[PDB]
């Protein structure tokens, strides 16, 4: 899979990134999937659109929604419904009252109902808890995770979940939860970004992502950042050659494309080649 995100502020750049073709090959070409970060939990087991006045209020709105769906159509890419939790900043607790036992069944169904008034074809699912692990926690959010997974899969719909890249901290969902997550899942995106590459450490390696991943490796993202053109000391065109070479996808993150690097043919022909035909 190749994944990219429209996050909810700047959203005239995204949106003008999504039709570029540099010099013959653009994100028409390279990614399967397209999640625009605009929903958020709403505490109380419903969603809500992105309401900060100062992002990019002018596109949270379903009309803009479709142009992105539209504009996938035309190509079989796939518009994820992608919910998150950082409006204003990073908040667990709107995550946690979600998924608890009274709320869960009733956030399952919104998140549902809200892709399917949109003819959406899947979920991308942002929630992050930063140092916020614990037993109820893991526990609740695989419940989550689980239930959605059941519901969208008897309606045909793809589910795809962005973790943090390590397993040694505390943090959820992260690598330490992959093995329970990929069952349930056609897609785990890695946040890595600038920390994970051919030549990091350990876990954070490519290698080490990909083993954390060996059940099902086909359906790991490695998440590249568009405002590098370089880190780990490889360029971004050799990162994303390794996940050409080594069988996994590419998340990037996100459709700014604010580094040159990500605005130049070779990058996006080989990501064509890594998604394939749609
Ligand atoms: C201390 C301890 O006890 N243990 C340490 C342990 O915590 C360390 O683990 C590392 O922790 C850090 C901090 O928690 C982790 O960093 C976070 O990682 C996640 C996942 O990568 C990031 O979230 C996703 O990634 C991107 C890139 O950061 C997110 O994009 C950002 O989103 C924000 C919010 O929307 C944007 O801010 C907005 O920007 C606009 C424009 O500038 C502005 O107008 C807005 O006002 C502003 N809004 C707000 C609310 O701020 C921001 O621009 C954008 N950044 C970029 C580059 O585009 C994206 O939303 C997330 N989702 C997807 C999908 O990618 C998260 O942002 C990041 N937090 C911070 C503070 O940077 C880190 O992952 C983790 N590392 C590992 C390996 O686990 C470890 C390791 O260091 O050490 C222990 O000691
Ligand atoms: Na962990």
């Amino acid at each position: 899979m190749v994944i990219s995100w429209i996050p909810p502020y700047n959203v005239p750049v995204s949106f003008e990134n999504l039709e570029k073709s540099f010099d013959g090959y653009g994100p028409a070409d390279g990614l399967s999937h397209i999640a625009p970060q605009f929903w958020v939990p709403d505490g109380n087991g419903g969603i809500s659109y992105v309401t900060r006045d100062d992002y990019s209020m002018d596109y949270m709105n379903d009309d803009s929604v479709k142009v992105i769906r539209d504009w996938g159509n035309q190509y079989g890419i796939k518009t994820m419904l992608c919910i998150y939790n950082g409006e204003h900043g990073w908040d667990w607790s709107l995550v946690s009252t979600s998924i608890s036992a009274a709320n869960r069944q009733s956030f399952v169904d919104a998140i549902v109902t809200e892709m399917k008034r949109l003819n959406l074809h899947g979920v991308e699912v942002d929630l992050q808890g930063p140092n916020a692990d614990s037993p109820t926690d893991t526990e609740n959010f695989l419940l989550f995770m689980e239930k959605l997974s059941d519901t969208l899969s008897s309606l045909g719909k793809d589910l795809t979940i962005a973790t943090f890249a390590s397993r040694e901290w505390d943090h959820i969902p992260d690598a330490s939860h992959w093995p329970e997550l990929l069952p349930l899942v056609d897609g785990i995106t890695s946040m890595g970004y600038e920390e994970t590459g051919i030549n990091a450490t350990g876990d954070l390696s490519y290698a080490g992502q990909k083993s954390m991943a060996a059940g099902a490796p086909e359906k790991l993202m490695l998440g590249m950042p568009d405002h590098l053109d370089s880190w780990q000391g490889s360029s971004a065109l050799q990162q994303v050659e390794w996940a050409q070479d080594n069988g996994v996808g590419v998340a990037l993150w996100d459709m700014q494309l604010r580094n040159e690097a990500w605005q130049r043919r070779d990058i996006w022909k080989a990501l064509s080649e890594i998604r394939g035909p749609l």
